[PDB]
C-alpha cells in the first residue's frame, strides 16, 4: 500500500500503540521520542541554522525568473521534452502560457498569493529544517480534471494517513493534516504533494525523511550552552580582577571605610586623577588576582570544530557563515556540490507535480550561471571538429538542419585536398571528351 | 539439510525472527560491494561500519569528554 | 609489550600505613565516583596532612632514537 501492490513487506508490520489509528506518527531514529517536529521546531530559531538557510534562499532567489524574460540566461525554462523536437506556434504559446502560470502560482493574478520566488524560499527552509516538504493544489470545481492554484503547507501539521487496520492507505485520501492533535481534513495523492530529500529504506522511519537537525541536535546544544558560558562572564559575576588585601590588628569601622572610599573616589576616579599614584601607610599591602592579566574568549576551536561539522552534515562551505575551513583553504566547487543538488531537486518535484496536469511533452529546468561547463562542452566539440566531425553532422547532432555547402571538416588543409581532388578530378573526367572524340 | 538454496526461491525476509515472504532470484536482487571469499561470511559482504567500530565509540566518547564540561 | 608505563605515584602521608582493607575502600569509592567517563570531570576530596604526586615520566611522551633510525 505504501508504493504499491508488492511481495515484500517495507511498512512495520506491527503497529506503534500509543499512536493513533488514524495516522501513522513520525517519530526519532531510536524510537527515543514519538514527537519529534516538535523538539525540532526550537531548533528552528538558530542563528547558525538560519544563516544557512537565508544564505542558500538568497542563493535560490537569483534563480526564480522566467528566461525569456530575463535579458541574461540565467532563470528557468519550460521546453518540449525532446531537445530534437522542433517547437511550433500553439506549442510555444502554451509553455508561455504555463510559464506565466507557474510565475504567478495560478491561473490569474493575484497580489494576495505568493510569487514562485516566496514560494521557493519557503520551501528552502521545510526541506532543510523538517526535510519534509508539501503543497496544496486547488483544482477547478467546474473541472475536476484541470488546475487553478497551487500554494505551500506547513510540514509539520501533514501525516501519512492510516487505514482501520492501521496500514498505511494508497487510494483515495492518503495525506491527513493534524492541528492540536486533532484531524481536520486530508487530500488525495493528486491534491497534496510529498517530497523527501533524505529519504530512508527502514521500516522504523515509514518512508519519513530524516533531518540534519536531529543528527546535530547535540552539536546545535553544544554550540548553544558554549555561546551562553562565553556571555555569563557579562552577564553574571566573576569579573573581579582581583582584591586589595589591607593588614591590621583590627577590622576597620565602616564608617572609617566609607571615608577611605570617599577620599579614593574624589582622588583617583574616572579621567580625573587617572594617572596619579595614592599613598598608604598600613603594615602590609597585598593585591591577590583572580583573573588572568587579559581576557579573551574560551573553547574558540571547539566552536569552529562544531560549526564545520554541522556544515558538513549541510554541505554547506564554512567560510560562506564567517568561519574558518579546519582543512583546506585555510567557490565554484563548493557551489556544484551545496546548490545544485538543492535545484535539481526543486525541479524534479516541480516538473513531475505539476506539469504532469498539461501533459508528458514538456519539461520544467533551470538554466544559466554554468558557463564553464558550457565552455567546456564548446570546446570539445571545437577539438572534435578538427579532424572527426563534419560541420552538418554536428549541426544535426543538436536539433538543427544543415547548411548548404557540404558535409566539411574544418580544416584549411582538407579543403584544399577536396579543391585539389575535384580540380584534377575535372581534368581527368574531362579527357572522356577525347575518348567519345576518337569515336 | 541446511545448505543455501540455488533453484526457485532463494532469497527471505525476516521481521522480528518470523519469516514473512521469500523470493525467486529474478524477483529480487542482490548486491554486494565489499565480498569475501571466506566460508565463514557464506557471501555477505563486509561493512566499513563494523571495521571502524571501535574507532566510532572512541570519537563518540571523545566528544562526550569534551561536552561533558559544560 | 612490557612495563615502565606509569604516570607517576601519588603519595600520601601518615603516622599509620592504612591498613589493606581501607585501602580497598578507598579504590572502591574512587573507581565508582571517577572511574571512566562517568564523573570524568569531577574533583575528589581528601583530608590527609600532606599530599605529593611524583612524576615517573614526562609530560607527553613519543618515539625515541628518530634520527638514529633515519
Amino acid at each position: 500500500s505504501l508504493y504499491g501492490q508488492q511481495q515484500a513487506y517495507a511498512e512495520p508490520f506491527i503497529e506503534m500503540m500509543d499512536t493513533n489509528p488514524e495516522f501513522r506518527d513520525k517519530r526519532s531514529y531510536m524510537k527515543n521520542e514519538h514527537n519529534l517536529h516538535d523538539v525540532l521546531k526550537k531548533f528552528g530559531n538558530n542563528p547558525i541554522l538560519n544563516a544557512i538557510i537565508l544564505t542558500r534562499s538568497n542563493q535560490v532567489a537569483m534563480y526564480c525568473q522566467p528566461a525569456r524574460y530575463s535579458e541574461k540566461g540565467l532563470g528557468f525554462e519550460v521546453r518540449l521534452r525532446d531537445l530534437d523536437a522542433e517547437p511550433g506556434r500553439k506549442e510555444k504559446e502554451e509553455m508561455k502560457r504555463i510559464e506565466d502560470f507557474i510565475v504567478n502560482t495560478g491561473k490569474d493574478k493575484d497580489v494576495d498569493r505568493d510569487s514562485f520566488q516566496t514560494f521557493c524560499k519557503k520551501i528552502v527552509r521545510d526541506t532543510y529544517i523538517y526535510d519534509q516538504v508539501n503543497f496544496e493544489k486547488v483544482f477547478n470545481k467546474n473541472n475536476k480534471t484541470k488546475l487553478e492554484k497551487f500554494i505551500a503547507v506547513d510540514p509539520s501539521t501533514i501525516f501519512y494517513a492510516t487505514d482501520k487496520k492501521g496500514k498505511i492507505i494508497k487510494g483515495g485520501k492518503r495525506f491527513v493534516q493534524v492541528v492540536d492533535k486533532r484531524v481536520v481534513a486530508s487530500f488525495t495523492s493528486r491534491e497534496l504533494a510529498m517530497g523527501i530529500r533524505n529519504p530512508r529504506t527502514e521500516l522504523s522511519s515509514s518512508g519519513y525523511g530524516l533531518s540534519e537537525v536531529e543528527i546535530a541536535m547535540k552539536e546545535f546544544i553544544a554550540y548553544n550552552n558554549t555561546e551562553s558560558f562565553n556571555d555569563r562572564f557579562f552577564s553574571h559575576g566573576g569579573t573581579t580582577r582581583g582584591i586589595l588585601q589591607i593588614r591590621s590588628d583590627q577590622q576597620q569601622s565602616q564608617h572609617a571605610l566609607e571615608n577611605f572610599k570617599r577620599e579614593w573616589k574624589s582622588s583617583l576616579s574616572g579621567i580625573n586623577g587617572s594617572w596619579q599614584i595614592p599613598v598608604v601607610m598600613a603594615d602590609d599591602i597585598k593585591f591577590v588576582n583572580m583573573t588572568p592579566t587579559a581576557n579573551d574568549m574560551q573553547f574558540e576551536k571547539w566552536l569552529n570544530y562544531l560549526i564545520n561539522i554541522i556544515s558538513a552534515l549541510y554541505g554547506i562551505d564554512p567560510a560562506e557563515i564567517g568561519f574558518p575551513n579546519r582543512g583546506g583553504a585555510t567557490q565554484q566547487q563548493s557551489q556544484n556540490k551545496g546548490l545544485q543538488p538543492l535545484l535539481r531537486f526543486i525541479e524534479d518535484l516541480v516538473n513531475r507535480h505539476i506539469i504532469s496536469e498539461y501533459g508528458d511533452k514538456y519539461t520544467f529546468q533551470f538554466v544559466g550561471g554554468d558557463t564553464k561547463s558550457a565552455t567546456d562542452k564548446l570546446n570539445i566539440l571545437k577539438l572534435e571538429t578538427q579532424i572527426f566531425k563534419t560541420v552538418n553532422e554536428a549541426r544535426e547532432e543538436q536539433g538543427k538542419k544543415p547548411i548548404e555547402g557540404g558535409d566539411i571538416i574544418l580544416d584549411a588543409s582538407f579543403l584544399q585536398g577536396t579543391a585539389q581532388l575535384q580540380q584534377d578530378k575535372q581534368y581527368n573526367d574531362g579527357k572522356q571528351k577525347e575518348r567519345l572524340q576518337m569515336m
